[PDB]
């Protein structure tokens, strides 16, 4: 029984499409009619009301139904399979709980491509956005978040999420930055989209077959470096360079971050990731980066990407050897295009200890010149390097 009672709940919640607390006739009738196939007459739906009142007194306000009241006519109905309809219609099971059929639909990927949200899916995550920012701030407070994740059984999104995409003034998760962080869950992992998908009631709230009807999936990689051409909106990029040369602050400062501002930033909430628009030439794009730490390896996972960011830091003698050596064993000879950044360019610069000069190195393999960046300056960093990015990623001929 309080499993039943955990479910509905929840089914209530995903009902309450305006998230007001209440049922009104607009949301009432749509849940009668993807339940009972056919909706109740206007002032039949007010008798059903009057039943309510003449029991509990919380049980209707305004003119729609609460949850005491919702609640109040799951037993009402007992004292059968009026309940079972309902709770089936939600892909709930037997046992009270989500089937795999409802939370995991197969979508199998194929080789080199890649996945994305499509327009009505986006647009499906606004409305969710909005419903929960009742302080119409454009960001979701801790608050607000616990509201969102209410039809969850776990919380999905750490505190390092906040380093990943576009925060405000106070460290809470933005309007843009929301959608980033689904445009990065659905790149990266997207069982694990359509699963959270599955939890805000996407394939009922918008009547389809399952929520893999959210997704998009890209064509082949190597068709696009044929025709020189891509459709996609999501680029990534992996950052390579020796530990400590400035690669989370590269990350950091495509959200916007200042040096000093990440100097504020816990370790225990630390991110190796960093997603955020870009516009290309009057494109809008997504741009993601992944930070590659320095380790003894470099799979054929980490380098997987549409661009590379190859950084060294300009105070270190030493750090460019290693964009050397990484670039010559994995990207010589590879359709990736490269780009060296020239990171802290804020610092007095020294002179590298490689055998050649960045610059000329970029000659010898056709690279363009190394880039001068920095994330120590007043205000926000330049996102001159990220539109660099975005831009080889979609063309990596041009
Ligand atoms: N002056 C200056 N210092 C910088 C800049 N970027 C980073 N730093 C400093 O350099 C150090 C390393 O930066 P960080 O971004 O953490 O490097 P990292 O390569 O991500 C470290 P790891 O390899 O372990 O991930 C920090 O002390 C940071 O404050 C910059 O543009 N200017
Ligand atoms: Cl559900
Ligand atoms: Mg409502
Ligand atoms: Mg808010």
């Amino acid at each position: 029984k309080p499993a039943c009672i955990k479910a509905l709940t929840r089914i209530f919640k995903i009902s309450d499409q305006d998230n007001d607390g209440t049922l009104n006739d607009a949301e009432l009738n749509f849940f009668q009619r993807i339940c009972f196939n056919t909706p109740l007459a206007p002032q039949a739906l007010e008798d059903v009301k009057n039943v309510v009142r003449k029991h509990i007194s919380d049980g209707v306000a305004d003119s729609g139904l609460t949850l005491k009241g919702f609640l109040f006519l799951h037993t009402l109905f007992i004292q059968h399979e009026t309940t079972w309809t309902v709770l089936r219609r939600f892909g709930y099971d037997d046992d009270l709980d989500l089937t795999p059929e409802y939370l995991f639909p197969l979508l199998k990927i194929p080789p080199d491509c890649t996945t994305e949200l499509n327009h009505h899916a986006y647009l499906f995550l606004q409305s969710t956005f909005d419903k929960h920012d009742l302080d119409r701030d454009c960001a979701l407070s801790p608050d607000e978040l616990k509201d969102l994740f209410k039809v969850f059984p776990y919380i999905p999104w750490g505190p390092d999420v906040n380093n990943t995409v576009c925060t405000n003034e106070r460290g809470w998760i933005t309007y843009q930055g929301f959608l980033s962080q689904w445009t990065l869950t659905t790149y990266l992992d997207v069982q694990r989209c359509l699963e959270y998908l599955g939890y805000l009631g996407y394939s009922i709230l918008t009547e389809q077959e399952s929520q893999a009807s959210a997704v998009t999936v890209t064509r082949d990689k190597k068709i696009d470096l044929q025709k020189k051409q891509t459709q996609r909106n999501v680029f990534r990029c992996n950052v390579i360079g020796v530990k400590n040369c400035g690669k989370s602050g590269v990350l950091q400062a495509l959200l916007g971050r200042n040096l000093m501002r990440q100097k504020k930033i816990r370790e225990d909430h630390k991110s190796y990731y960093a997603i955020n628009t870009v516009y290309v030439y009057g494109q809008e794009k997504y741009l993601l980066l992944h930070d590659i730490s320095e380790s003894e390896f470099l799979t054929e996972a980490e380098i997987i990407c549409d661009v590379v960011c190859l950084v060294y830091d300009v105070s270190n003698p030493k750090s460019f050897e290693y964009c050397a050596r990484i670039f010559k064993q994995h990207f010589m000879d590879s359709r990736i295009p490269c780009l060296i950044v020239a990171a802290k360019s804020d610092l007095h610069e020294v002179k590298q200890e490689y055998s050649i000069s960045p610059t000329d190195f970029c000659r010898k393999h056709k690279m363009p010149p190394p880039q001068a960046f920095t994330c120590n300056t007043a205000d926000a960093p330049s996102k001159d390097i990220f539109v660099k990015l975005t831009t080889m990623a979609m063309y990596p001929h041009v």
